[PDB]
């Protein structure tokens, strides 16, 4: 099978709606994807839907002969880490705890897939609430509902389909639980402090109303600290702090879905660290390669919780050992090279350029925004947005759409300022064409 | 981190309830796991919960220098196969279709994880039923329920938690849909043809009753062709053939969950091929490394089904590329070495030995059964069963429990008759001790 036959071969078995290239696995490197058909290089602001921290074939992994041996060792087989432990696994878990750990959240659980990471956070919360109810004389059949936001994306699995509400295509015709959903009071341009406070107070009102009309039945509140797929919607720290207080008042856990924001993209290990809100459970994935949850805070108040009792949470594999070994090495690079700090500084650079774009194209480049390297801007209509992405593609720059009118940037943590300049130059070239 | 410190390090972050060994990734081979602490060798009848087809470090993979290069290439990174295609991916898909494909089921979809494979089969069915309803003047809000069996195990995710019913520990305190569940008419010892027919007719009655009391609302019937976790319960081909007819009468899809039975364990690619029943959708995983579904038959009658319309099914990664590359090579070994046929012959050998065990220990070794290499027997009580497993462990043989009183054998497809003899000898030694 040859690069030029890839789309034909796949097309016999599956819907083939992806990018028009064939990935060269060997010649791709850093912030560049190589099309194996033409040899053309593509500037990567997409990073496998934000799942690549270092970009392709990072030198620290490719040149490391000892790591090669460890990776091969892991890659040849696929143990069930659920019941069979290894040195390779233990090294990963200890470096995860060191680099990404929170002392308040000591319980770690790993699984393949971001939606299932979120599901395990939910299951922890369902169990916690039922048992907390039981211990205080409340019916243990209560504690089965999930408070969540409009415009949320938490995945495409049985429980997360009841939470995700972006494109109808994702959720239509699939059975859902009737769980309480509230307005998302995200920052928008031309809203001052009092205006934002009023917006938040209304979501808070709706949240409080949900807790009071469904007594002892809401197990948790789940949120993205910054909504990704819904359109890079950012929230003030004040909103989540108010939600944190309200969750505690009604004995509900706070879960942050950091599958997209996590592992250094915003400039810290986790976006929540910048919002000064302490969650009870964090779900992670994408850049971490292996997915899962970190849990603690109020979780430990229920002694027979899901992390203390055998066989409550499980999967056959307990995550992919190859992913663990690769992630261990990635985390070591992040720590050794100070990549979180690099994300803060280069994020400030990218944001500044998007502000300049807004100044030069004020009716077209709307609402430039970001935290660290997680940046975006919007266009007047979805047609403009879709056209801009096509024009960037022709110029060999890969970016992703979000929501109705957003273009999002997801560069690797190792992106250089020259590479950011190249992406901005491509946007400047394309804009007169779309107008 | 040293082998003797593995359990200590992991114990700081997670519940450590697995096997008492530390896996030596390099020295393990074939039907033997090596404990890195002692160097003791363990006879493997467990195969990472039936997910390993060839056992550890098979020579055809370890000695193949070209494959090493391909595997390393895939292992260094983790592309989103959902939107970025590669030669490595296309080679996998084409060899999967060749070795495991069914001409009636041309639609292939891949995902990480067995439960999510089953969930995607369900989602295909929900969409199919709603749209089939709509096209025949029936309310498209109908078609949201799943007919399933008692003692079923389909996973631990949002939708499969509503199906799985083995140990209460797996499902307790998690929100479920109220879906119709019927008795499982599995073969048991000392039941003749008429007795079995009577048992099946009763399950059939219950199935028919479910279809009639929930009109147009049952999207599919899902089953394991042989129930694994529930206790290796086998069904006559007559039962599923009757279910096949009944599904067609009420316009519902038939889904086989072949995550445990699949990829050659029973002697054919899929267990369903031996039962002479044609499903509409098959979910697969474990031995396949990448998980997913094959779909066709009645699925294609709805033109805008989930395999024809973009973005209805998805995950970020679209399965693990390292898993695909390893699976491609495994499938090539299976095909080149005739491993399906090897499973039939060695399965007959194993079964014969378990019959001899039943003859020598008639009050203790109960209900010897199996299809190909998927074999089991039961003990009088769960205490006897648990003790037998402890006694086998002391003798360095790894087997798994199932249900209340079953011991299951899950050898690799490459198991030799001498290795089967060794496992049987260990059982013979242990039995007088348990009695
Ligand atoms: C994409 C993502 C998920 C789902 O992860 P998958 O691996 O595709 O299942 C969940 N939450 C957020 C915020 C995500 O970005
Ligand atoms: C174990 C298994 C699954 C679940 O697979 P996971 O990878 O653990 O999610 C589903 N169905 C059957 C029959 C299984 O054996």
């Amino acid at each position: 099978t040859t690069p030029d036959r890839v789309h034909e071969v796949l097309g016999r078995s599956m819907l083939v709606d992806g990018l028009d290239i064939v990935l060269d696995l060997t010649r791709s490197g850093g912030s560049y994807l190589v099309d194996a058909i033409t040899g053309r290089r593509y500037l990567d602001m997409f990073t496998f839907v934000a799942s690549s921290a270092l970009g392709m074939n990072p030198p620290a992994l490719v040149d490391d002969r000892e790591f090669h041996a460890e990776l091969m060792q892991a890659a040849l087989n696929k143990p069930s880490n659920s019941d069979v432990y290894s040195v390779a696994m233990a090294r990963f878990v200890e470096t995860f705890a060191r680099v990404l750990g929170d002392p308040a959240l000591p319980h770690l659980f790993f699984v393949e897939g971001g939606a299932l990471a979120v599901e395990n956070a939910l299951k922890a919360a369902f169990d916690w609430k039922s048992r907390h109810n039981q211990a205080h004389g409340i019916d243990p059949a209560l504690g089965t509902q999930v408070l969540h936001l409009r415009g949320a994306f938490h995945g495409r699995s049985g429980y997360t389909l009841s939470l995700t509400n972006t494109k109808p295509t994702i959720t239509a015709r699939f059975p859902k639980f009737d769980w309480p959903r509230i307005d998302a009071p995200y920052m928008r341009p031309g809203l001052d402090e009092p205006a934002m406070a009023a917006l938040e107070a209304e979501a808070l009102r709706q949240a409080r109303a949900a807790f009071e009309t469904r007594p002892h039945d809401i197990a948790c509140f789940v949120a993205e600290p910054i909504q990704g797929e819904g359109g890079d919607r950012h929230f003030r720290p004040e909103f989540f702090a108010a939600m944190r207080e309200l969750c505690d008042e009604f004995d509900a856990l706070l879960i942050f879905d950091e599958v997209q924001t996590g592992c250094g993209l915003t400039g810290t290990a986790w976006a929540y660290q910048q919002l000064d809100v302490a969650p009870d459970i964090v779900a992670f994935g994408k850049k971490t390669q292996v997915c899962g949850v970190m849990a603690g805070r109020r979780v430990d108040e229920v002694a027979d919780n899901v992390f203390a009792v055998p066989s409550r949470l499980n999967s056959s594999w307990g995550g992919n050992l190859t992913d663990m070994v690769r992630a261990r090495r990635i985390l070591e690079v992040i720590e050794a090279e100070g990549l979180f700090e690099r994300a803060v500084q280069h994020g400030k650079y990218l944001r500044a350029r998007l502000d300049e774009l807004a100044a030069d194209f004020p009716a077209v480049v709307l609402d430039p925004r970001g935290r660290g390297l997680m940046c975006a801007f919007s266009l007047p209509t979805t047609a403009d947005r879709d056209e801009l992405i096509r024009q960037l593609w022709q110029r060999a720059v890969i970016v992703l759409p979000a929501g109705a009118d957003t273009v999002r940037f997801r560069p690797p943590l190792t992106v250089s300022t020259a590479e950011i300049d190249a992406a901005i130059a491509a946007v400047r070239s394309a804009l007169p064409v779309v107008t």
